[PDB]
């Protein structure tokens, strides 16, 4: 299934930032209604954040993630999460390798701002 | 916070389900646009299913879970989740006693069907 | 990435739940430590209850559920979920042809139970 | 029902993260095995992280966030979600004021890491 597209509500300030987790270099890009809107580029095996911005989900409310590694598309894993049916979690998991833990580039995308 | 409630899109067929786990008898009420639209009531130590039902979200798209044992509302817990940008899950756990297993009655919305 | 593939605790009762929106039969199995344990079939378009069953997650605590149509494995989105770091969630969505609602078999599995 | 606290599987090193939506100075106190592991302040209205650390998990893998403002305890609102059944995401939504936008003070637990 596809994984790391999602349907904000339109017009809405949504947060978006990135954690790195391998030896490689992780891409990420953020797009907004198809075209791209951030792109965080960074290394870390600790947890460092590669970037962080605020966005806007425009007119169609489409954000898609994606992430690659020296130009090859990463494997996603990704979901949303609603708390008290306001406070919203996007979130998506990334591999680059083989040991499958999904972390080599994590990126969380939350809503409402302000 | 406010549990148990949630905005599903307009006019959309969802499904309804209630689990019991406990020596009370659980009834759980489901108001679609605050006015009630399913009601269940039963009694289980094993997860047995004490109702299932097909509802429609109609115009507010308002769907709120109330649970409650001899007439007293149980303290609850909820989320949503979705799969795909496409698979939801409206979830509620119930907590009726002292225990905190909240699962006296567990509640599961899932749309879309067909 | 992998989906439909939970660890709970071990030796702990859970529950399983099926749900099928689709015209084509759905068949839903449960491994336990890589074993069958529990295996639903039916058929509804309507969110019908084609299966429910306690099972126990035993030593391995290893959970899979498989959902094919007519012996063709459907695609799987899974996801859990735990709230008040208690009740637990394991989700699975599947879906057997081209319109993507992964909603033709719908698997709730539950726990704690009692 | 309680918020904001955790199982972790023990000794394992969890990043912990906290974004700030709101007028007021926000205090995110991470607590491991009920004893300050770390503890940020900061103020903003437009997601800014106020804080980022790398923590390990320790022998009780208990972990529990806690955000004040003022030396006033906010309402929380939290849960876990389980990725391919790897990845980890344990999310902490707070509310300061009265317009239950619960994004105050924003906490995202994250790991593996590496
Ligand atoms: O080479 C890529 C590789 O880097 C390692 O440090 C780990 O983070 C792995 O998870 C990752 O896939
Ligand atoms: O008396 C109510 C009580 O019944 C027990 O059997 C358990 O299910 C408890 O979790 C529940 O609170
Ligand atoms: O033929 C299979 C097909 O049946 C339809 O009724 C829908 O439920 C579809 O989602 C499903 O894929
Ligand atoms: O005064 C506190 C108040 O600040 C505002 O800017 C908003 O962020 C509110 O959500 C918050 O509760
Ligand atoms: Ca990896
Ligand atoms: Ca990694
Ligand atoms: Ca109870
Ligand atoms: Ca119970
Ligand atoms: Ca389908
Ligand atoms: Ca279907
Ligand atoms: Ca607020
Ligand atoms: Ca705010």
């Amino acid at each position: 299934a596809t994984q790391g597209v999602f349907t904000l509500p339109a017009n809405t300030r949504f947060g978006v930032t990135a954690f790195a987790n391998s030896s490689g270099t992780q891409t990420v890009n953020v797009l907004v209604n198809n075209e791209t809107a951030a792109t965080f580029s960074g290394q870390s095996t600790n947890n460092a954040v590669i970037g962080t911005q605020v966005l806007n989900s425009g007119s169609s409310g489409k954000v898609q993630v994606q992430v690659s590694v020296n130009g090859r598309p990463s494997d996603l894993v990704s979901a949303q999460v609603i708390l008290t049916n306001e406070l919203n979690f996007a979130l998506v998991g990334s591999e680059d390798g083989t040991d499958n833990d999904y972390n080599d580039a994590v990126v969380v995308i939350n809503w409402p701002l302000g």
